[PDB]
């Protein structure tokens, strides 16, 4: 049940998003 934000790079666009496990 861990819950992080995590900020990627997709083709120069900042994704940024919570995933949980």
């Amino acid at each position: 049940g861990f819950c992080w934000n995590v900020c990627v790079y997709r083709n120069g666009v900042r994704v940024c998003h919570r995933r949980c496990n």
